[PDB]
């Protein structure tokens, strides 16, 4: 249930852009730098366009790997044609942890209001792997790591968090 | 519409699922490689994967996403069971379901088999312009699917129509 102490998880990060590579790969490096600032192992990393087929294949890789216990997923849930994370990941989840989007949503509408509506934030769970989906900007980041997921991957976390049920090595 | 004057090759994948065979058990996964070769198909690869729905999706997701995968064969994992997982494991990665290969190959086994043909779910789809079929792991209901469905659609010559034009075109 609850930890004594802060064990690590390991993180594999995606961000999902048609432009971006690592140079300028802003909202990556800050979710990358954070994990492991953090003490967390990120233990992969990749860019992909905005494509569902592209965002499966990764995806599904690390939901069938022994080591990767949680993936965050940056940009594609905005509300056009080529906006395709919600669409790639939805068919792989075991099931929705529908409070991730919610409460992202409630933190976001007291810090962007209705700018909110834009995004398409989600989350699941597939072979005990975490699946976090979350805005393409660096500030809907720091909001969604600040004030969630953090929080929730801290096996110390009060009354409760993850870590007892992510995906164990091996 | 759209028929070729010669025969033109498709890039294959073969996958089989199956928790105890190895590569020298794989009898059904040998036959489609077998015939896919001998009919003048290139195999680009082929995988043996436990049945586990997380190990079919990252194989078959990586071949739909690749540039050069046309189609997937899949031969196993479409029983009754609980731990026949094929048909879960696919179904949410097609773009749109092939109804007519499940139902032929139905209409086909029962002739042949009888009502055993109900013990399994074969089936079609595409995504991202690949081909997957999915039939169950006897190497019999493998030649069934081959001889009588699959080669003839993948034959570019196959009238009035088949799949050459619409599969994914290589880079």
């Amino acid at each position: 249930q609850v930890s004594t102490e802060f064990i690590p998880t390991r993180i594999a990060i995606l961000t999902v852009s048609n432009r971006r590579g690592e140079e300028d790969d802003t909202s990556g490096h800050y979710l990358r730098d954070s994990a492991q600032e953090a003490g967390h192992h990120v233990v992969d990393k990749a860019i992909v366009k905005e494509n569902r087929y592209a965002i499966r294949a990764q995806v599904s890789a690390w939901i069938a790997s022994d080591d990767v216990q949680v993936v965050l997923i940056t940009g594609g849930t905005g509300l056009t044609e080529g906006d395709q994370a919600p669409e790639a990941l939805l068919p792989l989840f075991d099931r929705e942890v529908e409070g991730f989007g919610e409460v992202f949503r409630m933190l976001s509408f007291e810090e962007i209001g209705t700018s909110t509506l834009q995004s398409r934030a989600v989350a699941g769970v597939a072979n005990k792997t975490l699946i976090l989906a979350m805005p393409g900007s660096t500030k809907a980041c720091r909001t969604a790591w600040e004030n969630i997921i953090a929080p929730q991957l801290d096996a110390r976390t009060r009354p409760c968090n993850f870590h007892p049920h992510l995906k164990k090595g091996s």
